[PDB]
């Protein structure tokens, strides 16, 4: 089997990404943000404490004859961000792009925090990372993905982020006309739970490639692109006026800047964000302080390909008995 869904931004700076998925009997259609850094799969519901949703559509577990209460399970949740879930679990037919898995583990919320609460656009969370990491207790759940594998026509998914644009979450197949020449196979470890693997350099703008192993993870979920101090510092003195702003909480730069480009290594390969993909906008509306789209992963204990690099990209995640991570120009 295959699947194949169109990805859409959530708005005009690609804070985030989100795939219509269709829970239940009679099929329910929630927005989710597909997440490969994280690997539980959960929803606004009716069980979700009422001031705390504020325009996102839930599921209704009551409301669908193959909803099953998972006995005694229930889940919680910390993203990087701070940001935070919890609740209680059912098992449900769940279909992305048309590929079903009976049985899904889908953790419906009692409690979310407010960043979620002031999102209106994104009704969940469909975690892609490995299974090792999914918080429901007492029996842990697993992934979308995990379910899928077996019947899958290949045990891969791909994530092809458009900037601006929408783009596609395909599972079970490579599609060869969405990228461009070859693409480039690189390591993964797991042993964090992520998919974790190791750039083997970067560029600033039109300069030399600094070759240097800089370990990170593919996290679709993650916004930005988090480096060490140092890569970040050499990309940001590109830029006249450009500096880290504790107050600001990161990099900002003059809104009037042409931002130059970041490249990253695979193997021997290379990918090109372009300048543009790298500003996020007014600090504040009306501001003329821009927040730059790279920043340190410095006190974050691990580097993030986050949006602004995968995008960048079409990004095999391979979910063979060796997993790897292939990245191709598109």
């Amino acid at each position: 089997s295959t699947g194949s869904a169109t990805t859409t931004p959530i708005d005009s700076l690609d804070d985030a990404y989100i795939t219509p998925v269709q829970i239940g009997t009679p099929a329910q259609t929630l927005n989710l943000d597909f997440d490969t850094g994280s690997s539980d799969l959960w929803v606004f519901s009716s069980e979700t404490t009422a001031s705390e949703v504020d325009g996102q559509t839930i599921y209704t577990p009551s409301k669908s004859t193959t909803a099953k209460l998972l006995s005694g399970a229930t889940w919680s949740i910390s993203y990087g961000d701070g940001s935070s879930s919890s609740g209680d679990v059912y098992t449900d037919t769940v279909s992305v792009g048309g590929l079903t898995v009976t049985g899904q583990a889908v953790e419906s919320a009692k409690k979310v925090s407010s960043s979620f609460t002031e999102d209106s656009t994104i009704d969940g969370l469909l975690g892609l990372a490995f299974s090792t990491l999914n918080t429901v207790s007492p029996t842990q759940q697993k992934t979308f993905f995990d379910n899928a594998k077996a019947s899958l026509d290949s045990p891969v998914f791909t994530a092809d982020l458009g900037y601006h644009a929408p783009g596609t979450y395909n599972f079970g197949f490579i599609d060869t006309t969405a990228y461009t020449g070859s693409i480039t196979y690189t390591a993964v470890s797991t042993k964090q739970g992520f998919w974790e693997w190791t750039s083997t350099g970067y560029a600033v703008g039109s300069g030399t490639f600094k070759s240097t192993s800089i370990d990170g993870i593919a996290d679709t979920g993650t916004t930005l692109l988090y480096l060490p101090a140092t890569v970040v510092s050499a990309y940001w003195a590109q830029v006249s006026g450009a500096k880290s702003s504790s107050s600001v909480g990161g990099y900002v730069f003059p809104c009037s800047a042409t931002l130059p480009s970041f490249t990253f290594g695979v193997g021997s390969a290379r990918i090109v964000i372009p300048g543009d993909y790298i500003d996020f906008g007014p600090i504040s509306t009306g501001s003329s302080s821009c927040f730059g789209g790279i920043q340190s992963s410095a006190g974050i204990g691990i580097n993030i390909f986050g949006d602004v690099a995968l995008k960048a990209a079409f990004v095999v995640f391979n979910g063979a008995t060796t997993p790897t991570l292939g990245f191709a120009s598109k």
